[PDB]
């Protein structure tokens, strides 16, 4: 399944009661992942929602158009996807760059968003010292070279040692991400600072951060939550891909929040 | 992502290791209801010694699901057409379940295309009409969620499943999103393939890996397979049917030492 959205082709995947009547949840992935990263949440979510997952532009089985990409393109893909599938309004749960997209969507397109879960993210993620070298390395050396540095930021060393099959699966998706699509998203993320509009988010919002997350910090998640009136901040004992390392605690947090 | 139009279909494939290097090739072939992510625990170790080709079997993953039923000849020709497309002249081959079955066909009917074969959680005749006929009906008329609850417990021991809920969820996600017609047509292929008369004809070094808890393809069938094949060797792992996941480390080691001996 693929949807032509902005003259760009996105791979997507639906779970839950299709004939049924349940609210939608849209899930939005981290840089260097694909929609498989949400597999631990799919069962619980499916009990309450129709679930829409997709591969972000430049990722997974989606197209990689010419970059640099921008936050507005990443926001527009989600809206266009929902347009295509005739989803008038949905809950939204995004991780890292997925959370950043959630910020833009919630601030600017609340008529399309019911509730927002903003996970392992910040209103402004990283800095040019992170994103510029990362995009050069991606472009000039390929993704295999990048995995060694990036993957340790995603999971604690204990989790990786204990779970070499999960790590190998996640690493395989990262290392096979289109290097240009990857760099072009590095550019979108670096260019995006949504700090000015976080305070304009008026939908119910949950911010999840990982205690051990160095890519988007607990301080950043608290800053994001404090900007949003009524936002709830939850910290998990995890690093950056918290929905995997702490799947049960993540899933329970998000489901409880969304079914309020 | 990479696709090749081959044998009258389109297959999604993936290459690891230096693709223009000089290391021998290895082609991996997946189980029914999986996609090429199932071999992710082996990729790192095999990339050290080999150029690695993985692919989504027809009806699976991101490959096309053409009109079924499928046959063991379509499945074999798929591997061959992919190799041909990549200019791969010969390769080691490691297949799990229907992948191991494909590997028996390939090693028997295409010895010159094959270096060494690892035939994993498999048999020269897998299951029986009493399993495959209702399976195909169920997949086609009820969809894959229904099948997942019956099939998945046959792939891992209870304890692994309890200990490894993230691995299970990811494997289940691929299984439940398999095209149902694609899956049923492969059921038909496997049920029709009885490679037992052809196995004694295999001329290349073979390794047979079986899981002591595998009910879908048994140790006993693993031994018969190994005994049909001149010089084949048999190794049994403390696992059920998807042994390259449940006992990844031992599986990897076994396959690597055998293929590089
Ligand atoms: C791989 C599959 O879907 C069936 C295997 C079995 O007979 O249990």
């Amino acid at each position: 399944p693929y949807a032509a959205v902005n003259g760009t082709e996105l791979h997507y995947r639906i779970d839950g009661e299709r004939h049924g009547n349940a609210p939608w949840i849209v899930l939005s992935n981290s840089l260097g992942t694909d929609l498989s990263m949400w597999a631990p949440q799919v069962a619980a979510l499916s009990k309450h929602f129709r679930v829409l997952r997709y591969d972000t532009r430049g990722h997974g089985h989606s197209e990689a158009p010419k970059g640099p990409y921008t936050i507005e393109q990443l926001t527009g893909d989600v809206l266009g996807l929902m347009d295509t599938l005739k989803i008038a309004r949905a809950n939204f749960c995004g991780l890292s760059m997925g959370g950043l997209t959630g910020v833009a969507l919630a601030a600017r397109h609340a008529d399309r968003i019911e509730r927002v879960a903003l996970c392992n993210t910040a209103a402004r993620i990283g800095s040019p010292e992170v994103w510029v070298p990362r995009a050069v390395k991606a472009r000039t050396e390929g993704m295999h070279a990048l995995a060694d540095a990036v993957l340790p930021r995603w999971f604690t060393a204990d989790y990786m040692e204990r779970e070499p099959v999960v790590l190998a699966m996640i690493r395989d998706v990262f290392v096979h991400t289109d290097k240009e699509g990857y760099a072009s998203n590095c550019e979108a993320i670096d260019a995006a600072d949504l700090r000015p509009e976080a305070p304009g988010i008026k939908v119910p919002a949950l911010v999840i951060s990982g205690t051990h997350d160095l890519a988007a910090t607990p301080a950043q998640g608290r800053e994001l939550a404090q900007a949003i009136a009524g936002a709830r901040y939850v910290e998990l004992d995890a690093s950056h891909i918290s929905n995997i390392e702490r799947a049960d605690a993540f899933t329970k947090t998000v489901v409880d929040f969304l079914t309020e």
